[PDB]
This record gives C-alpha cells, sequence and structure tokens, in this order.
C-alpha cells in the first residue's frame, strides 16, 4: 500500500478533509496526518477514531519524516484539505510557519503531487495569483465548489462529490 | 426601485441563479433576465413563474436595452449566475457570441458592477487568469463554494449562503 500525506488546516469546510481521510483509510492507504490547531476548533464550532494505519504528526514538529524530501519522494501525493487562504499564501510564497507549510515546500521542490482544496468567496487578486503560482508550479488547486451533475440530495452528497474530485486528481480509484 | 441585470449561463449550478432571481423579486427589484439555451437544459437535467416585474431578453437579441451603455449605466449591477467557464473566457477576452457576453463588455466599459459566480473544479491556469483579469478590471468573481459557518443542514442552506454572498457584493440588504 502506498503512502499519502494529508494536512488539514483551519478553514471552513474541515469536513471535506475528514471525509477524504476516512476514504483513504477505507481504500487501504497509509496516511500521515497533520492537523492544525485552527482546524481542531473549526470542526467543533462547525479525535476518538477507529481508523487504521494513520500516523499523526504535530503541526509544529519539523523533525517529522514528512519534512524530509528524501522521505517525501516516496509518497503518492500530498493533500491540504481544506487549505486556508493563509496556508495557500504561505506555500505559494515559501513562507513556513508550521510543518504543513514545510510539507508543501518539500512536495514542490521534490515534485511530489500537491493538491489543495480552497474554500473562499469572493476571491481577491491575491487569492487568484497564489492559486496561479501553485498551479504553474505543478500543484493542483481544487475549489470546494460542488456541482449538481449527480443531482445531490444531501450535504453529504456534495461532500462526496468534492472528495471524489480530489481523489481523481491523483488517479485513485473510488466509488463515491 | 432600482434595476438589476441577471444572466444565467449553461453551467452546473443554474439553481443558484434561480434562487438569486427569486430573492431579487422579493426584495422589489426590476429584473432584466437573460437565459442561455445551455441554461434551460441544465435546470431540467439537474418557466411558468408567478414572479413580478421581470423583463426577459433573448440570448441572441443584441437590440436589447442591456446592450446599450447609455441604458446599462443606470443599473445597480450585473449578475452572471452561474457563469460558465466559456462565458467567463468570452467576457475576459471581449469575445461576444451572445447578448450575455455583450452585457459583460458593456458593464466593464461603463464601469457598471459586474458579478460572476464561477463553478468549476479543478481550476487550470486559464480559469485562474480569466478570473484575475475580470477582478483587476473591477469585476467581482465569486466561486460557488458554500461554507459551513452557519452549520447548514440542507442543500438549500448552502444555496442561500452563496446567494447571500452575491447580494453582499452589491450591498443589497437581505435576510438569508
Amino acid at each position: 500500500m502506498q503512502k499519502i500525506a494529508l494536512c488539514i488546516t483551519g478553514a471552513s469546510g474541515v469536513i471535506y478533509g475528514i471525509k477524504l481521510l476516512q476514504v483513504l483509510e477505507e481504500l487501504d492507504f497509509s496516511v500521515d496526518l497533520v492537523i492544525s490547531r485552527n482546524a481542531k476548533v473549526v470542526l467543533k464550532e462547525e479525535v476518538l477514531k477507529g481508523l487504521k494505519n494513520v500516523r499523526i504528526h504535530e503541526e509544529n514538529d519539523f523533525t517529522s519524516p514528512l519534512a524530509s524530501g528524501s522521505r517525501l519522494v516516496h509518497y503518492r501525493g500530498v493533500y491540504v484539505v481544506p487549505c486556508s487562504t493563509n496556508t495557500l499564501s504561505c506555500i505559494a510564497n515559501g513562507i513556513n510557519k508550521n510543518l504543513i507549510h514545510r510539507v508543501g515546500e518539500v512536495a514542490l521542490k521534490e515534485r511530489v503531487p500537491l493538491v489543495l482544496l480552497v474554500r473562499e468567496a469572493p476571491y481577491n487578486e491575491i487569492h487568484l495569483e497564489n492559486m496561479l503560482k501553485i498551479t504553474r508550479m505543478g500543484g493542483v488547486v481544487v475549489p470546494a465548489s460542488p456541482a449538481f451533475y449527480h443531482k445531490p440530495q444531501s450535504i453529504d452528497d456534495m461532500i462526496n462529490f468534492v472528495v471524489g474530485k480530489l481523489l481523481d486528481v491523483l488517479r485513485i480509484e473510488h466509488n463515491l
């Protein structure tokens, strides 16, 4: 089973990251998870898990294997779901305030697939240019914009849509 | 009561445009509506209205008052909800295949507020640059990315969120 890196930042829509995490486990992926403090509060205002093969890394722990290119090059990809506008900026500018930012920088320099789920509205020029820079650098930017193709009925149907889009980015087969 | 221009293009999420239309009427706005053929099919695969003060214009009718700057300068703003990637491109490049594109060009040259609701995923560089050009030109780009701040329960709660964001762009008071 391959390795996947998943970072969850403090932005509205932390649920997308939870759902993505659950699916990766179900599909038998060894997940290395990074959860920001900002993300912890959000999932509440918006822990005990029976999930398998998940290794958690402290958002402040730069000794983490994920912070080493030599280690990261063996992963199938890196997800930052959801990716706050702040994290988007930090990665686009190479400013590293936490492990998550570092992992983005490592993915970029090691050319490891990097996927971001942005959830903001409206967009200002900075948001657009940061996403453009990520994109031009090989990264993939996915806005949390569910569609109505499949005639969704619940919020759950829209979450799965976005999660399915994220998995398709890395060609991971699924049934959502 | 002021005038509002609303264009609905063929893109997944035509529902956002329907909801926005209903709210504008309820808030007592004289709405000039343009509906693409592409949009008609979509709302089905995804007419008889008891709505008041709505004047409909043919997507191909360039004689429409909306195609005249002298007329458009008196509107509070122009909505293109939802705005397909094609329409986004046409307006950003000044290519006019239909009335809707023309109205975007008129709004831009007459500096009439222009608001677009984009629904696409993932974004490629073209999508980003088109949105950036619209933005730099004074237009406002709103991605159809509902948030979970208000703890939504139904798809309806997410539609209202996005619709509320669109109204806030033009400072129109509402209770959604």
